[PDB]
C-alpha cells in the first residue's frame, strides 16, 4: 500500500527533526517509532515493524507509564506481529500483561476482557498448550455468556472455539453437551419453551437413530460439528439429520 | 495499530518540511502524503485516506508519468479504499486504468494480469453487474488455465466464482459443467486416467438417481472400500465444490445424488 522505495528513510528524517526539536525524551519520538513500525509492516518487514514498537514501547513505558492503556494497545500490537513471524513464545507474556493492565482498567468482567482471553487462548492453541486454552476459552465464555444474552454470536462462537480444544483432548462429551447448548438455544429463540411436543433438532436426530426445525454460519457449523460426533459414535442415521439440515439451510 | 492521537500532526509537518524544501509536485512529497494515507487507514479513516492518496496520485503521474508501475499500484490502493467505504462505482475507472497499463507493460497474458482481473470482476459484483463479471473471470480463468497447470488453486477457484455468478443469471447447466471440470480433474490427479472402474463421483451420484437409490453413506456401492476411496480428493475448494453442486441436484429434484456429494464431502470434514 506503501511502494517500497523512499518511505522509510523519509520517516528516518522525520524522526530526526522531531528529537531534535520535541527533545530527545519527548513521548511522540514513540509515535513516530509506531509510523515507522507501521511502513515495515506494509512492506510485510515483520521483524523490523517488531523491533520498532520495543523501542515505542519503552518510550510509553518511562512517559505514560505501566498500567495506562496505550501501553496494553502497544503490547497487543507487539503480540500481534510476533505471531505472524510464528514467535508465539515470546508474545504469550506480552499479551498476559496486556490482559492484566486491561482487568486493572476495566474490571476482570468487562467485554473487553473477555476479547484479550480469546486472544490469549488463540496464542496457546498455536503453541499446543490445551489445557491453558480450554482455561482461557472458559473464562471468556463466563464473561460472554453472563454479560450479554443467550442470542449473542460470541457465546456461540467461544462455545465452538472450546468444544474444538475439547476434541483435541479427547473430551468428546464436553463438547457434545457444547454443541448440544447452542442448538437448543436456537431451537429456542422461536419454538417457545421446549416441551415434549415440541424437541430440539438434536432430539430428533438421535430419536430418528432408534426407529421441519430448520428455522446462521455458526449453527451451520455447530451442526455439522456435532453431526461428525454422532459419525463417530455409528449414528450415521442423525449425522444426516442434522447435515440435511445444515445443507438445506445455505 | 498506531496511538490514537498525535499520528497525523507528526506526518503533516513531515508533509510541510518536504514541501517547503521541493514544492508539492516532488515525488517525496507524494510518498510522505500516502504514508499519512496509510495512518489515516489504520485508524479507518478511509475518506481521508482516499482524499490524500488522489492528492499522492496526481503527483506521481506528473512527475513518474501516466504509464508508470507506480501510477498502476497507487490506482489499485485507491480503488481499495473506495471498495471500502462501498463507492464501488468511482472505483472501476481506476482499476481499468490500473489494468491498462498492466497489460501494457507485462503483456496481456501475464499471471498479474488475472489476479488484477480477477479484482475488476468482484468490484463489478459489487454493482450487480453479471456481465460485466462474467467477462472479467472468463478473461482470468483463461490466463490461469493456460499459463498455470491444471491443478493450480486459481483455477478451481475462479471456476468456482464465474460458476457462483452463471448460478445468480439462471446459467444453471454452465454452473453445472464447471463444477464437473473441478471434480473429474480432482479425481483424475488421484487416479490418471478414467477407466470405468474408474468414474468420478458425480457419474456414481446421478447413477444412483437412477437406479433409485435410497441407501446412503451406510453401505458401500458395489466396492468394499469405495466411500474411503473417492474421498482420497481433499480440499477446501473440493468441498466447496462438493456442495455447491449438491445444491444444482437438489434444484433439479435429485435428492440422492445430492446427499452423494454431500456425504462425500462430510467425510472430509
Amino acid at each position: 500500500l506503501v511502494p517500497r522505495g523512499s518511505a522509510v528513510p523519509l520517516c528516518k528524517q522525520a524522526l530526526e527533526d522531531l528529537e531534535k526539536t520535541s527533545g530527545h525524551d519527548h513521548p511522540d519520538v514513540a509515535t513516530m517509532l509506531n509510523i515507522l513500525a507501521l511502513v515495515y509492516r506494509d512492506q510485510n518487514k515483520y521483524k523490523e515493524a517488531a523491533h520498532l514498537l520495543n523501542d515505542a514501547l519503552a518510550i510509553r513505558e518511562k512517559t505514560l507509564g505501566k498500567d495506562h492503556p496505550a501501553v496494553a494497545a502497544t503490547l497487543n500490537n507487539l503480540a500481534v506481529l510476533y505471531g505472524k513471524r510464528g514467535k508465539y513464545k515470546e508474545a504469550e507474556p506480552l499479551c498476559k500483561r496486556a490482559l492484566e493492565i486491561r482487568e486493572k482498567v476495566l474490571g476482570k468482567f468487562h467485554p473487553d476482557v473477555a476479547k484479550q482471553l480469546s486472544n490469549l487462548a488463540l496464542l496457546c492453541q498455536n503453541q499446543g498448550k490445551a489445557e491453558e486454552v480450554e482455561y482461557y476459552y472458559r473464562r471468556a465464555l463466563e464473561i460472554y455468556a453472563t454479560r450479554l444474552g443467550p442470542d449473542d454470536p460470541n457465546v456461540a462462537k467461544t462455545k465452538n472455539n472450546l468444544a474444538s480444544c475439547y476434541l483435541k483432548q479427547g473430551k468428546y462429551q464436553d463438547a457434545e453437551t457444547l454443541y448440544k447448548e447452542i442448538l437448543t438455544r436456537a431451537h429456542e429463540k422461536e419454538f417457545g419453551s421446549v416441551n415434549g411436543d415440541n424437541k430440539p433438532i438434536w432430539m430428533h436426530a438421535e430419536e430418528r437413530e432408534e426407529s421441519k426445525a430448520c428455522k446462521s454460519p455458526t449453527v451451520n457449523t455447530t451442526l455439522r460439528s456435532l453431526g461428525a460426533l454422532y459419525r463417530r459414535q455409528g449414528k450415521l442415521e442423525a449425522a444426516h439429520t442434522l447435515e440435511d439440515c445444515a445443507s438445506r439451510n445455505r
